[PDB]
């Protein structure tokens, strides 16, 4: 009963391209000789070999020591002379950053979005029955300074590592001249289908589908449009038909309304997915088919009680992940199944929310949101700025392309209008774009840092919060977009374990964060509980960064911003199991760390648990019972005496045993262990599929040694391309046929080639027997440059999960408008400045002598601990009245850019216990947006003073 076959064929266009990392003249020409170019397959990036190999700069400056410029791709392919009268479209999921596409030497156009799909009609230039050639000229250049990088201001490693090339999938679509259109607004100006659900209950739901159809034949067509609703088992549950005439050359939208009896609704704990099959028929003959996703759900982001879905209230907890999503050794060009692997890990740790930061996810990643039940906050392209001119035009156009592409996915609940407040006129345009292309989705709209412009009031539909600060729009629901900025490397367990190039790292004193995995894990509850978890009005939100990546960070001991709860090769940190124990709905306990300590060790043991009480045992001797968890989920046990053997925690709800975890002391190292991980279809010989290999050091019992480290050397043979892994704490650790073990394990990637065959990887380590794994890359159905086999992903992932069995108990200035501070320390607003008042929140230093104009001013007691911290939005407020702004800045600190841009030097100084602070003066009008960043732009003296702010009404 399900309509399957038609004139439409979707080809995978990833396999077998020619590539060159340069800009040769006439590279788009039909008869350009590309024989010496490199044979690759998409997804592909030429920055896989020169990223994750530079130690972080800190100061939120991302990795810039990588190749940037103009490169070229060329692909040969032949369509059957059979298809001689078919439309042919090419679709690019994304190209980074500027793409120019050519077909047989004819330029089709450019796309500068870097992260949004686009496509072109090849038909007028195709030679059927002959070889055709696509050429893609790609540029990934960007201006050095993230504030002077126009127009593509989102294109900067500050937020988005500039990994260039065709880093997502490419498809070829062939179809009848009479066809449903493709949702690639750039540059086809078509929108495909629009699916929305109304009058939803458990009993009934009405699905409206508007199908845009185009008749590119020279004669009118009388057609029947069929809308089929297909459930999770592939059964047709309901259908609708409409008989319409499409005049020759015309586009029209055909609407159907189809009722579903007893719909399976879409929940975060049961993301039931329907599919809509749209078919064009010409009397029993099927001309075209197109499939659209369908998840049926009612929802409410409520200002008082958080988020509801289908009448159940659900706390949202998940991650903010970079769209680059890069994998060490591979860059941003993840095969879809590695994107699925990343997503399955978020799902494993209880995620039900995702924000892409700060450009759109790939298409398959929105499919993964759909099938794992992730409420999604989706941006188009953005950096961190109110934009204008051409920057706004390109970004706004990308926003339309984005809605046209993604509007039918049920995982999307909020359109992120931007990663900064915007002008009133631009808010109008944002709502007008949603009204044009998504009038019926009931999605909300917000911008992060909307609170820094009065423009946002009355336009944003949901407060997009930062770092769990107090709500600034109590009329609205609130969702957290980026909380917990901390970093910590996977390889450091705790201060009771031997150091692994961290506490003694040459760069350790430049780190903002010097946390072990245990501290990083345990504090996950501090951050979550106090910023979202304990607030019944708070919908929840996104933990900043899921996987380590070389975007801007604060720890030059690492080659990434180490803020993920898994590392850049998706090895989980203890913090991953902390969040998993807090956020999963079933009862959980997780003992933080390991059980290989020295004889006589005494340490605090942390159990993370969503249970009500936890019991702790050392070799079956009960050492404690805790019914008073800290921050909802931390059951700690002080001064536990280590004993070789076994440590076991028990989790209880209502004094009934729910779950148990045991960790064991490992024995001495005894062998290397190699374990392979491939995609669900196996390792495919397509030139880009990846096989992962876990290399471990194990004891005689086969348990991973948590303290093992040291260099392993590798050899590879067979048709494959070694891509290595990384060591977070070391430069130039990528590519090499050797790698250090960290806490007993590391992970390398092997990429296939077009030739299928047997591939052998051997690992060696002094003192161990050699070990090996044998892989087989499997042949794919490939011919004339084309395959109908789509990129492999995990299928049939639908299961039902229960609601949590236990949730921890929850508790009971006219000038500094919308003040907020995002440094690690605490700021404090205070009034009536004069001699004797404290200058900082974390010191007892007082102001003594003051220039006359400073007295009676309102002031911000800043935390001196943030004296070398940097954040774009460190300190902000809207000027409540016309006022004087004074910034006291340590003379020993290089003046930061925001100070020199908008503040003049007074000549006067204010001495505060030996430190001379120059006053900088600024007059602000009422409503002016006052944004302050780090004390210094780069390095500074370790013992310098954090700056302070003073404010007085103009009068
Ligand atoms: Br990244
Ligand atoms: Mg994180």
């Amino acid at each position: 009963e399900v309509i399957t076959s038609s004139e439409r064929t979707t080809y995978n266009f990833n396999v077998d391209w020619k590539f060159i990392k340069s800009n040769p003249k006439q590279a788009q020409d039909i008869n350009y000789n590309d024989a010496t170019w490199e044979t690759i397959s998409c997804p592909h990036t030429f920055n896989d070999v020169d990223t994750f190999d530079d130690l972080s700069h800190g100061h939120h400056d991302g990795e810039d020591n990588q190749w940037r410029g103009t490169v070229w791709y060329r692909k040969h392919f032949k369509l059957p002379k059979d298809d001689k009268g078919k439309k042919v479209f090419i679709e690019f999921e994304s190209v980074r950053q500027i793409a120019d596409v050519y077909i047989n030497g004819v330029h089709l156009g450019q796309n500068q979005t870097g992260f949004i799909p686009f496509g072109f009609d090849l038909t007028p230039h195709l030679k059927f029955g002959e070889e055709n050639i696509i050429a893609v000229k790609v540029n990934n250049d960007r201006g050095d300074h993230f504030r002077e990088n126009f127009p593509l201001v989102w294109n900067h490693e500050h937020w988005h590592p500039t990994h260039g090339g065709i880093y997502r999938n490419v498809f070829l679509h062939t179809m009848d001249p009479l066809h449903i259109t493709l949702p690639l607004y750039d540059n086809l100006e078509t929108v495909g289908t629009y699916v929305y659900a109304e009058n939803i209950s458990e009993k009934s739901a009405d699905i409206t589908v508007e199908t845009e159809i185009q008749n590119e034949h020279a004669e009118n067509k009388n057609i029947t449009l069929v809308t089929q609703i297909v459930d999770n088992d592939g059964a047709v549950v309901a259908h609708s038909n409409k008989n319409v005439a499409i005049p020759s050359g015309q586009k029209m939208k055909v609407t159907t309304v189809t009722n579903i009896q007893n719909p399976q609704l879409w929940y975060t704990r049961y993301p039931y997915m329907y599919k809509v099959v749209s078919a064009i028929k010409e009397s029993n003959k099927v001309i075209d088919t197109y499939e659209s996703p369908l998840g049926i759900r009612n929802f409410d982001f409520n200002k008082d009680s958080g988020f509801w879905i289908n009448g159940e209230q659900i706390k949202l907890h998940g991650w903010g992940q970079k769209p680059t999503n890069a994998w060490a050794g591979l860059g941003a060009a993840l095969p879809d199944w590695l994107r699925d692997f990343t997503f399955k890990l978020m799902d494993e740790a209880g995620g039900n929310f995702i924000r892409w930061g700060h450009c759109a996810a790939s298409p398959a990643e929105v499919d993964m949101g759909d099938k794992y039940g992730f409420v999604t906050l989706m941006p188009g392209v953005s950096g961190e700025s109110e934009d204008e001119g051409e920057t706004w035009d390109i970004r706004y156009k990308a926003f339309k392309d984005l809605i046209v592409y993604y509007r039918n996915h049920p995982s999307i609940f909020i359109w992120e209008g931007g990663n900064w407040a915007e002008s009133e006129a631009h808010y109008k345009e944002i709502l007008e774009a949603i009204k044009t292309f998504d009038p019926k989705g009931k999605r909300l709209m917000g911008n992060r840092r909307a609170d820094v412009k009065n423009d946002s009031e009355g336009y944003v539909s949901i407060e997009i919060g930062t770092e769990g600060w107090e709500r600034e729009y109590p009329d609205l629901p609130i969702i957290e977009s980026e909380y917990n900025r901390e970093e910590a490397p996977r390889r450091i367990w705790d201060k009771n374990s031997p150091d692994d190039n961290f506490y003694n790292h040459p760069n350790i004193s430049k780190n903002t964060y010097k946390l072990s995995s245990e501290e990083f894990a345990v504090r996950q509850a501090d951050h979550w509980w106090n910023k979202m978890g304990k607030k019944a009005y708070h919908s929840g939100g996104a933990n900043w960064i899921f996987s380590d990546g070389p975007h801007g960070g604060r720890c030059p001991t690492e080659v990434t911003r180490a803020s993920g709860e898994v590392d850049a090769v998706r090895l989980p940190k203890e913090a991953f199991y902390a969040l998993k124990a807090m956020w999963r709905p079933e009862p959980q306990v997780h003992i933080v760390g390991h059980w290989n300590y020295e004889v006589g060790t005494k340490k605090t043991m942390y159990v993370m648990s969503n249970c009500a009480s936890v019991k702790l045992y050392v070799n079956d001797k009960l050492v404690g019972t805790n019914s008073n968890p800290e921050n909802g989920y931390v059951f700690k046990f002080d001064n536990v005496a280590w004993e070789s053997g076994k440590i076991k925690a028990e989790g209880f709800i209502d004094d009934a045993l729910k779950t148990t975890q045991t960790k064991e002391t490992t024995g001495e190292p005894a062998a290397l262990k190699l374990t392979s991980i491939t995609g669900p279809e196996g390792w495919l010989a397509d030139g880009s599929d990846v096989a992962l290999i876990d290399v471990e050091v194990v004891d005689a019992q086969g348990r991973r040694c948590p303290l093992a480290k040291g260099r392993v050397d590798f050899t590879i043979s067979g048709p494959a391309i070694w891509r290595g892994g990384y060591n977070s704490g070391k430069p130039n650790s990528t590519n090499n046929l050797f790698l250090d073990i960290e806490a007993g394990i590391n992970r390398v990637a092997v990429r296939s080639v077009l030739e299928s065959g047997t591939v052998t990887i051997m690992a060696k380590k002094p003192g161990f027997k050699d070990v090996s794994v044998t892989l087989k890359s499997l042949p794919i159905d490939f011919n004339n440059g084309l395959t109908t086999t789509l990129p492999q992903v995990y299928t049939n992932v639908l299961t039902k999960e229960p609601l949590p069995e236990h949730i921890p108990e929850m508790p009971e200035s006219e000038l500094f408008r919308k003040f907020s501070y995002t440094g690690d320390g605490k700021a404090m607003l205070r009034t009536n400045m004069h001699w004797g008042k404290k200058a900082y929140t974390d010191l007892e230093y007082n102001y003594t002598v003051l220039p006359r104009y400073l007295n009676e001013s309102e002031y911000v007691r800043t935390p001196n601990s943030d004296n070398r911290y940097w954040a774009r939005d460190q300190l902000q407020f809207i000027a409540g009245k016309k006022m004087h702004i004074y910034v006291l800045h340590d003379d020993t600190v290089p003046r930061p850019e925001f100070l020199l841009r908008d503040y003049e030097d007074t000549g006067d100084n204010v001495n505060v216990v030996g430190a001379s602070m120059s006053v900088f003066h600024r007059v602000a009008e009422e409503g002016e947006s006052i944004i302050m960043a780090g004390n210094s732009d780069g390095d500074a003296p370790e013992n310098c003073r954090m700056y302070t702010v003073m404010v007085k009404e103009f009068k």
